[PDB]
């Protein structure tokens, strides 16, 4: 009907209760299920569905073997209904590619993926499920993009892309989209070094994307847009509170516009709600890898250097894998504010179980509450050792 | 497009015709079905569906052994189509939770699931399939509801819930809730011991549900609700023919006001029909197992404590196993009176059949005619043995 | 919107074109198909659907053994889409029965289904998927109905029950229906002295139903109706040209208002369609058992018992299954005549197939066209031995 | 609701991106997934989805030994939603036959299917649904079609038939419909000898498909018409680049009124963008057998006899399988050009891989670009020996 317009604030937060669950890998088991990986969720005016990169195989099936690798002529972007598992039958292809991201915007949604060999990728943007534009790699070295939903305000919505390196200096550039068509772009800015995965979401008319910084630096990128001036800035998050996996232990002060040194050539994709005293971050229970998952109120975080927890939730015990997590909200929803969202991959198989030979995931998802609710743990529940 | 009234009244009961039949443990011999118990069925302007606790595996996945459990992080609230087996591909999940009930009320549905751990669970009110209340545990120790559907007179659909022991004592609370928001709640009042899994039904502005007392009790406890004023009062259902399960034999004399002595810890979720001459009370045919169902005419039951059986009709035979059973009826069916209907669950593997390492069930659904039609017996169908 | 009025004639046929086909037993081998059997086909006024009473199981599933049974708890009334198989993820159930008829009126759908033991079975009829009116057993012994779509005029549906022997006199009666509510009632009339699986079409506010004589008889009982006035008649089908099966050979001369001897306690559901010079029967080519399906043009075949053979078509060859055949049309479509149409149950398995313990069948159906097209023969398709 | 016209022009091609892709071999070595061969891409005015002629049964499924042959009884022409496989529960049958076309013309939907003996084949013609038009054999030799979709200018949908001998002459005529009726229809013109499967696309009120001659010349014929004036022309493309399959190699001149000679009794489905210097031909890169894909730029080709490639892209690498080919394009896709799309049939199996006892397809499309995008190759996937 009419553009969408980023007009209330995020609700306090004073805990989280469950949104939605998959089961995927349990149910797998028995029943045709798709490999995955790279998941998320995202709202229209109407329903609220899951988001994932398939590979183009099912789970018990034999083209599974070797799930291991990232881009393959057989990946694609789909969705599904809230809860359920991405199954052959249910599933709704959006575009063909191995990196993506996609948003309605009040009127219809917008998806974009990208394809192609590493000397020379593509992206293409859909609009009302059409192929509206195209656009081709620039520092030609995998082009990559966000790996969850945009944000849009009156009909225009940011999108990050990253081409170059990994390990060291590359090209990002932030894109602004008006009906699928590229009303401006512009490189990056600010004092942060590497800028990979954004995690976005929006409130009162600017967006803000926490990302990945996989070159050196512990500690978390930001980047902050004004989509109606199409402008930015970036930085670090202060916070002595680390967050990014691999990572050291946490010290006493942090960085602001520099990146905290530990770890290098690693990362994971991860986002944080950043409001004042009204402030969480989210992070891995181990130091060394991808297990556990914890939330944690640390008062005005990117701004004090020096702040501490106040109160948190544990979300998946360390004993249990997890992965990837990112942000998302219900824009549509009933109220005076924005009730915050986020969701957790959980990773099964290789690389740390290895006597299977595929990799995939499964889905739990969590948004805010005013109480203060009793916690519990959601790991995903498959035995490994019913697929020997 | 606008709030239901219970504005008429039953209509006259003389016999029962089948209504609806899943076959679903049959099937899932074969088929990707999945394990569920604890069901229902609920209706809407325009269709009316079958409702179940999932426990996020199919019948003959291996994830199926060790379903005797009813508390887990893999359970949910799914509805599918009338008559149709809970299929993973046609299944439709309405809250993540181990505990539940739902209900229209002329515009939208609300539904609410009940999670957590012992010493701290949750409820989480959702209403046109966005999440808008939460209520923490208030006596922590489990915190449970109706386990069948809710009953609403203009926008206003009271729920009842229990915190505490099951075998003595407990903390049981109406709350009355419009559009998802708690108006009120009061504690239970009456002369009622103990409450748990209310099955309710409304006709003239007030509404009955009958209930089970698990600590003492082979009668069974009624609470009658004023939707317009926000009231209550509870008792026992006087005449002597028992209907808890297990139960002693049927005496001359019954409680009014007090819970019938002979067996304690132990119950099962049932119903019944107070009308008068119009009255109808359900029960299993066993006194000490769930196994065979029979309806039963007792003129004027919850007043009168000598009332006995005037009419009856056999449902499932004394070699079939049935289980739990509930109330519904069709608030938006063309006609001058409300057509009374109920669904039995049949149990198949543990407890009893135990060469099998699961448990799972099926429904048969009947409603009232005025006429005396001919009866019959609907078991469940599968045989164990086919899955050994 | 509006009741639909039979107001157009029969376009001429000089031949029949396919329509529709299933191939369900070739694809139930390798997927989640259900085994069913006396099936039809039925129109709406935006999509015509396929029919079938349902066994409760897969073919390959395990409960397939023993389903040479009619009658039984586990049976009940489906729809799918047009040339698809009946999937155990794509169906519909109307209701529980072992027996059944349905026909949209131009506003709705109202649908009957019979269940019960032999001692007293009794019918529901359900109109706009809710269950309107019941009826009990009159002469107990079997209630039975069509197999096969009904047909309106102005809202008025009539449709043929019988209750008593299969091998002597019986009960038959004609009720009028108007959204499910009983308008009316009436025994049989006129010479016809066994009526069973009545085939019913309508044009120009009339109705004709060719039926079943299973008592003595190979030619065929018709029965014209009024709708408007709500009355009716009897009589056989005059022309030497036999059609039901088992039968003896074509004599040189037919009876009128006898049933021609020669065959006892069988039959076979068939129809016809009686429009003077363009008037066509259809026929098994096997005059002991129920193999190859022939169309057959015989002038004024209902009053002319000498009448012969003019012009025909080979359906499926005599080395080929078949099994029952009704009639139907789709009274919605744009023109100014009603193209006829005919449906054939091609059976699967037990008698004949006993190297299986299951049995089952598949649907070819063909409507007719103004032009004189070229023939070919439609089989089932299936290989037992792929079972075995 | 209104009637579309073909008001605009081509865009401009520099280069081609991914549109979509099944992955339905790979799939369906565990999964429902139907074996099919012939397929093809059509629009609506509100989507896009895939087309193909089953075979009726499953790849895993037993019936899938002999599926080499193209003409049987048990074939059907289905569609399913893009990028998705053919599922045996999401497909939907559009007729019955094993030769076929589509298309919609801005109010509804047009489809024909052939079926019967090479004696006496014939062509039903269905609109919005409903079989409206039936024309049977003319010259008694396997009655054929375009096996992919028409186009419509204002109500008119052109379609080219043959019926007669495939290595010597036989009898082509174009067919004029609007609404399934057939307004006219004249034979075959111009200097063309040999004309088979079609494949159209339209702009500025004018038609032109690319066929295939399989008697003698690996050039190919082209016919333009007028949807207006109801009228039309052939000739061969001029240019010396050769496209048919099997085929000798590129001389240094071409042909524009006569069959290039060099191999016989052989080709395969194909087509072109011809726009003078936006002029693209598409073409197998084995000149022996069907393998490896590419498109060439070769400017005014139609009507130059020398005409030589500019620009190129590889679609499917010459190690890897491919078959048919055919045009399509969005008709009410927004925008003041036509974007020009194709598809690759993929075929695995019989005749070149003859472990396997079946034959099936998998397919890949791809839509223009006005950028210079870089390219990939999009191989099936699957794996033969995980079949064995
Ligand atoms: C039934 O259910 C109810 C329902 O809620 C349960 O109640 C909840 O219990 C939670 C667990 O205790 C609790 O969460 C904790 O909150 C702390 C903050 O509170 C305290 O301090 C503030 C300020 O002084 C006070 O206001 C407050 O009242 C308290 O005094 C957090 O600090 C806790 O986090 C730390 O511990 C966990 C492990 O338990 C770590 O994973 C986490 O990362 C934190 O510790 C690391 O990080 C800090 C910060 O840098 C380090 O200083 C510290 O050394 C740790 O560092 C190591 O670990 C990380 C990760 O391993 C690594 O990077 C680093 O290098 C180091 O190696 C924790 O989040 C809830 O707040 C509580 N509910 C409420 C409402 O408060 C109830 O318990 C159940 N049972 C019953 C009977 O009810
Ligand atoms: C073809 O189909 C037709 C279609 O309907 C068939 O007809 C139907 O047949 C039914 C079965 O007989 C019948 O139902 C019974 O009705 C009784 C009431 O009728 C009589 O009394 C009244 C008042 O005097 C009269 O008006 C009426 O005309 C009759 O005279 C019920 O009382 C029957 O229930 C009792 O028996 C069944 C077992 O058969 C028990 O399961 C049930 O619980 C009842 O008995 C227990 O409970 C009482 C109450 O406390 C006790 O006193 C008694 O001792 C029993 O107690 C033990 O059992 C329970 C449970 O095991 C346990 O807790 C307790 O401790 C004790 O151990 C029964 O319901 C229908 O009414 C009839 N149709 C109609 C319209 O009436 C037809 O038969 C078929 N065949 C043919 C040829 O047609
Ligand atoms: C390529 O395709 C084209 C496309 O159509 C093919 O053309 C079609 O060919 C059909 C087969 O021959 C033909 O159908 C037949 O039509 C007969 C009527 O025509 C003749 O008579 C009339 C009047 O004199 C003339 O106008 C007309 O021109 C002809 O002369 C029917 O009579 C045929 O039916 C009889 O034979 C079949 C077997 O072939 C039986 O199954 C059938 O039941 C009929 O025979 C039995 O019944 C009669 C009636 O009582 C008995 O008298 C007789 O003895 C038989 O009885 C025994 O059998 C039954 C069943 O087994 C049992 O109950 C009984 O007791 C006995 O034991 C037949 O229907 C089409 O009409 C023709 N198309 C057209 C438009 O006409 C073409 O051939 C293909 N090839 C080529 C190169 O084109
Ligand atoms: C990273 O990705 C980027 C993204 O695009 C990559 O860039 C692209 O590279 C493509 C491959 O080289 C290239 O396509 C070629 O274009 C040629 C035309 O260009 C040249 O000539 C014109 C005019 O002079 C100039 O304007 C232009 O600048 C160039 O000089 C085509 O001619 C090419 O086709 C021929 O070769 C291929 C094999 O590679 C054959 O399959 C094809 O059929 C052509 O050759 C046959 O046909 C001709 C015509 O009759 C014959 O003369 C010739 O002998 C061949 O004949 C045999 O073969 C056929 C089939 O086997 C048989 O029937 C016959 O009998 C003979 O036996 C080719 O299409 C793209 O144009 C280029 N992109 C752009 C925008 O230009 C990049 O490379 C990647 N890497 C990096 C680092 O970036
Ligand atoms: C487009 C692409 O290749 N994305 C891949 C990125 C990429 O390698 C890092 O961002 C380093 O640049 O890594 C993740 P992970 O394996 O670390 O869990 C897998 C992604 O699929
Ligand atoms: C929330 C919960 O645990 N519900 C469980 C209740 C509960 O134990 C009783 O109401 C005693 O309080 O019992 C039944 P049942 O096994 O007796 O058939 C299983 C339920 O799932
Ligand atoms: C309600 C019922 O039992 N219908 C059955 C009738 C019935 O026995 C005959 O009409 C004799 O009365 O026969 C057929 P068929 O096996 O002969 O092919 C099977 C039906 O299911
Ligand atoms: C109606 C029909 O039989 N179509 C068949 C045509 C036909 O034989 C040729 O057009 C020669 O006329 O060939 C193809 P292909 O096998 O060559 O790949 C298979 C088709 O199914
Ligand atoms: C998977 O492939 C590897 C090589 O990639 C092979 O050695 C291994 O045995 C395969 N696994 C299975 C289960 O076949
Ligand atoms: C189920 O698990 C138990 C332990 O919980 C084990 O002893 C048993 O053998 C398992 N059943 C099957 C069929 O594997
Ligand atoms: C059918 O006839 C009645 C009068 O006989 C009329 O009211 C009704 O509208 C007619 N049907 C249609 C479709 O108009
Ligand atoms: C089917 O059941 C019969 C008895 O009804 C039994 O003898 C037979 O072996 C069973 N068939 C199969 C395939 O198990
Ligand atoms: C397929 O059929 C052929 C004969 O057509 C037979 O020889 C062959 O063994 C069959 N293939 C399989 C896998 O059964
Ligand atoms: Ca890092
Ligand atoms: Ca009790
Ligand atoms: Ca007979
Ligand atoms: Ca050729």
């Amino acid at each position: 009907r009419d553009f969408n317009n980023l007009t209330k604030g995020l609700c306090t937060i004073n805990s989280w209760h469950i949104y939605g669950k998959d089961n995927a890998v349990r149910i797998g088991e028995d029943s045709d299920v798709l490999v995955t990986r790279e998941p998320y969720v995202s709202c229209d005016p109407d329903e609220c569905r899951f988001y994932a990169l398939s590979q183009g195989t099912t789970i018990r099936g034999k083209h599974s073997n070797g799930t291991i690798h990232d881009r393959s002529q057989y990946r694609a972007l789909i969705s599904w209904p809230l809860s359920s598992p991405p199954t052959v039958y249910n599933s709704r292809v959006e575009c063909i590619g191995w990196s993506s991201t996609s948003c309605h915007d009040g009127k219809t949604r917008m998806s974009i993926c990208i394809s192609g060999p590493n000397n020379n990728a593509s992206a293409v943007i859909w609009y009302n499920r059409r192929p509206v534009t195209e656009i081709n790699t620039w520092a030609r070295n995998i082009l990559r993009t966000q790996e969850s939903e945009c944000v849009c305000h009156n009909g225009v919505c940011p999108v990050v892309f990253t081409d170059g390196s990994a390990t060291g200096p590359a090209e990002t550039r932030i894109y602004y989209f008006k009906e699928g068509k590229i009303l401006k772009w512009e490189p990056l800015a600010g004092t942060a070094k590497h800028i990979e995965e954004c995690s976005c979401y929006g409130e009162r008319a600017e967006i803000t994307c926490t990302c990945r910084d996989n070159w050196q630096g512990s500690n978390r990128p930001v980047i902050r847009i004004d989509p109606v001036a199409m402008t930015h800035t970036s930085q670090y998050i202060c916070s002595p509170v680390l967050t990014d996996n691999p990572r050291p232990n946490d010290p006493t002060v942090g960085k602001c516009n520099d990146p905290y040194p530990g770890n290098n050539n690693n990362g994971v994709k991860g986002f944080s709600y950043l409001d004042g005293v009204n402030t969480w971050l989210g992070r891995t229970i181990s130091i060394a890898l991808r297990s556990g998952y914890e939330m944690l109120k640390v008062p005005n975080a990117l701004t004090d250097d020096k702040s501490k927890p106040t109160q948190g939730q544990t979300i998946v015990l360390n004993t249990d894998w997890s992965g990837y997590s990112g942000s998302f909200m219900d824009y549509w929803a009933e109220g005076e504010c924005y009730r915050a969202c986020f969701y957790v991959e959980l990773i099964r198989g290789r690389p740390k179980e290895d006597k299977v030979w595929w990799t995939s995931n499964s889905i739990v998802s969590m948004c805010s509450s005013t109480e203060f609710l009793g916690q519990w743990d959601w790991p995903d529940g498959a035995k490994i050792e019913y697929f020997l």
